[PDB]
This record gives structure tokens, sequence and C-alpha cells, in this order.
């Protein structure tokens, strides 16, 4: 094991530059983090639909970026969009793996307004977490406010 931390900043700043993005399964995009990567990474983007809880790792003008599927957890169950918020993260693993991404920067996937429209954050780290309980790399998780931040936190002194 390498750290896993919090990171108050922007990820489309992250020197690593392999980062994640909220795409939906149509690969249709809109957003935050989605229209702040577009302003450090255009010519770095492929679109394609995707499968719910998969990806599509893409090779840009600069860095590689990988498109992943975050469901609207407000149509899934909670049991069962849990399962795919594990996997979201754990088809993510796999490839952070197989490239040898030995660091990234990774954002929270669909807690937002994606999720049921309210915060889930701490149960996202969860299943970051459960994801990344069998992988070797190295975690730059990013944050905008101090409470956001702070939730974060509280969300790994759940599993220390
Ligand atoms: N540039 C950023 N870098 C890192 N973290 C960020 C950034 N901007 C926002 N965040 C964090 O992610 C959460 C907000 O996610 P979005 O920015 O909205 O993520 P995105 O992938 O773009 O989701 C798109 C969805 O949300 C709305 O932006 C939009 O309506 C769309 O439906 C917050 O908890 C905040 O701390």
């Amino acid at each position: 094991a390498p750290s896993y931390h919090v990171v108050r900043g922007d990820i489309a700043t992250a020197t690593e530059g392999v980062i994640i993005n909220a795409a939906n399964s149509k690969g249709q995009p809109g957003g935050g983090v989605c229209g702040a990567l577009y302003k450090k990474f255009p010519e770095s983007f492929d679109l394609q639909p995707i499968e719910v809880g998969k990806a599509r790792l893409v090779k840009g003008a600069a860095k590689h970026i990988i498109h992943a599927v975050g469901p609207n957890f407000n149509k899934v169950s909670e049991v069962e969009g849990d399962k795919q918020l594990a996997e979201a993260y754990e088809s993510i693993a796999k490839i952070v793996n197989d490239n040898n991404y030995k660091s990234v920067a990774i954002p929270l996937l669909s807690t937002g307004i994606f999720s049921g429209n309210k915060d889930r954050l701490t149960q996202s780290l969860n299943h970051l977490l459960t994801a990344l309980d069998t992988t070797d790399a190295d975690v730059a998780i990013y944050c905008r406010d101090k409470k956001w931040e702070m939730t974060l936190k509280e969300a790994v002194a759940r599993r220390e």
C-alpha cells in the first residue's frame, strides 16, 4: 500500500493528469468537475456509450483520462446502487492496476446531484476505499468545501 489523502483544490489542475469523469452510459456529458476537465483536457475525450459501472480509458494531447458511468442514484435501489458504486470503483481499480497508474487524481463518483439529489460522500468514500483494498495506487482524493473536506476524513475515520 502507498497512501490515500483528501486534497482541497481542483482535479482539472492535478499533476498526475490521470483523472476520472462522471460520464453517463449514453456517453452524453455535463457537469462541474466535467466542465473543469474540459478547461484542462479538451483534446482528450472520445465520449462513447459505456456500460453501467464500467469505463473507457482515453488518450489525448497531454494526458490520459478515464470516462466512467456514475449512475443517477435516484433511479436505482440503495443496496443495488451501492453494489454499482463498488463496481464503478472496482472496474476503475482494474484499469488503474492494468495501465500501471501508481498514483491517480481521483474524484467522488455520483454522490451529489447525481445521487438521490443529496450528498452521500462518506458512503462513496467507503466504496472508493473498498475497490482500493485490492490496489497499490496512491490517491489524491479531491474536494471543494471545508465541510465536504472534513467529510472525506470522517469517512476514513470510520476505517481507522
Ligand atoms: N474541479 C473539481 N475538482 C475536484 N472536485 C470537485 C471539483 N468541482 C467539484 N468537486 C467536488 O465534487 C462534488 C461536485 O461534483 P461535480 O462537480 O458536480 O461533479 P460532476 O462530474 O461534474 O457532476 C456533474 C453533475 O453535477 C452538476 O455539476 C451537474 O448538474 C451534473 O448533473 C463536490 O463535493 C465537490 O467537492
